[PDB]
């Protein structure tokens, strides 16, 4: 496990540029991408900055020199693929932070959860290669040959638990060093649950489970607790078509080129492209974007915000206001 | 010369090429081919606007009928060969378009020279019949044996070049009919010097000679001219690795099977047929390509682009990109 070196650090301390509030919900990224010739050092000190920003780290005995090497060991970590790289997380990250502390989810987590979340957005998609699971399995790839053999179908979340798991194991890094008993077990195996839960393919019983442990109030604590916790890295991950048209336009623009990639893939392994996937049929943009969130965004936003994240209301606004857009770019030509 | 009819020049003109712009570096010509039943049209078509789009030929005293009877007669000329077709040719003069224009490239020549390079583009393998130089050298055969006794090796190309004088000494196919004295001479001399500069023998030194004048500043200009010409055509003809990967993939496979129907040929003759040529080695396309793009391609593009021709870096990122593509695809097996 290289460790990070002093130098690559520095480059990190230096950014922290101005004109840019992290905490905010129109908070652009890909703005300040384009600010620096370093995306990577200020997408890193974006990071940095909202960890700290939320007085957690302090409180769990992480220093800001642990903190900063783990989220420099997990950058090191994302490839050059156009969606699934460390830009993605580091979104996740800032926007779960919006969805604590605007939303107000906070208040339904004790600190310690709301320390994971933002620290399990990081490691979420460790070394994904821009194939889905589905792309795994069916070229009979080697991870997936193995995902068969042991029984568990997520192929790349359990990748990316294990690589977590990996950072985590050095020292220099471990930003649960600080803690012990309960609460350092309570930290990886949240971790874990959440990064599980992504796995989309879960979608539909993760969302019916965290209603049940939020509707029925005779319902375990812990249990609506690490719900809230999935449910929420799960918003993050698809939370693209709840951000300021111009950002989930550039959002959308990235996750296509990549499906696209997967297709061209799937052709030269002579396997199935499903539609999404198929560059050659030359879809608009627009239609992919509205499709998702009728059948997948503005469902799952509602529900959750209507059983009991109330102040997370500008997310459905947000949806609903760029589905009309959406509607206007095929129109209006 | 047969000459050209109105019927033959008419079902070019009436293909619109809707929802393609023949311009752009990501243009997909399979993509145009699949478009219609006419795909000979079609690519005429795409010629035909390419040249009229440059505003070049009317210039140089080229009317739009003599141009389009000039890639009518050479549309003639090719054959239904895996690669070496007229679709090759058309593919090249829209990618030395895009080298001069989305390039600037055409800022290191004349305009008289660009319209060369675009006209040299179509006539750069005409008759080919999907056999390498090395086939007919092997094989003694009449047109190799030709070769030899008149001391010039370079035997489809020194080909291609009498075909090409043939198609323009009809004024009515005469795209430089308009030129006389000098210039004439000047469109001629490049012309062929610039088909027989295509001779992969030869790469190795024409890249070389390139470089040392590039780097030259007392260089004489009309030889830095025409090694920039003869490079532009070089360039286009091995410009399949730094094309979207799908289009690249889809060139690598014409190839490979105009490569095996003459290692078939050479094994019925009992000559020696390389690994590359023979279908019972099967090799793996994602290493011939990595490997082309390692020892042939990658080089190439950055060592020109470095030495002088900095509007094509696009060229060795695409390269990149796809090399990294296909050590996905090998990772992934
Ligand atoms: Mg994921
Ligand atoms: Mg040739
Ligand atoms: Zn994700
Ligand atoms: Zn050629």
């Amino acid at each position: 496990v290289t460790a990070i070196t002093k130098v690559e650090r520095e480059a990190v301390l230096v950014c922290e540029l101005p004109s840019f509030d992290v905490t905010d919900v129109e908070f652009d990224l890909f703005r300040a991408r384009e600010s620096t010739d370093k995306p990577l050092d200020v997408a890193a000190a974006i990071a940095y900055r909202l960890l700290l920003g939320s007085g957690l780290p302090q409180k769990f005995g992480c220093s800001d020199e642990v903190l900063l090497n783990f989220i420099l060991q997990c950058r090191k970590k994302y490839r050059n693929v156009p969606y699934h790289n460390f830009y993605h997380v580091v979104d996740v990250c800032q926007t779960i932070h919006t969805f604590l502390y605007r939303g107000n989810v906070y208040e339904k987590l004790t600190e310690l959860e709301c320390f994971v979340l933002l620290i399990t957005a990081l490691v979420h998609d460790l070394d994904h290669m821009g194939l889905n699971n589905s792309f795994y399995l069916k070229t009979e790839s080697p991870l997936g040959i193995l995902s068969s053999a042991s029984g568990n179908t997520s192929v790349l979340e359990v990748h990316h638990c294990n690589l977590a798991v990996e950072i985590l194991s050095d020292p220099e890094s471990d930003v649960f060093d600080g803690l012990e008993g309960a609460e350092r077990t309570l930290a990886f195996r949240s971790m874990i649950d959440c990064v599980l839960a992504t796995d989309m393919a879960k979608h539909g019983s993760a969302l019916e489970a965290f209603l049940a442990s939020a509707a029925d109030q005779s319902s375990d604590e812990a249990a609506f607790h690490r719900m809230t916790m999935e449910i929420i890295l799960k918003a993050g991950d698809i939370s693209n078509v709840t951000k300021p048209f111009d950002i989930s336009r550039q959002w959308a623009m990235a996750v296509t080129e990549e499906f696209y990639r997967q297709g061209d893939m799937e052709k030269e392994r002579g396997v199935e492209v499903l539609p999404m996937f198929d560059r050659s049929k030359n879809m608009e943009l627009a239609k992919g974007q509205i499709g998702f969130i009728d059948f997948v965004a503005a469902p799952f936003f509602q529900k959750i915000v209507d059983a009991c994240l109330q102040g997370m209301q500008w997310t459905v606004d947000r949806i609903k206001s760029n589905r009309a857009q959406w509607e206007r770019v095929l129109e209006t030509r």
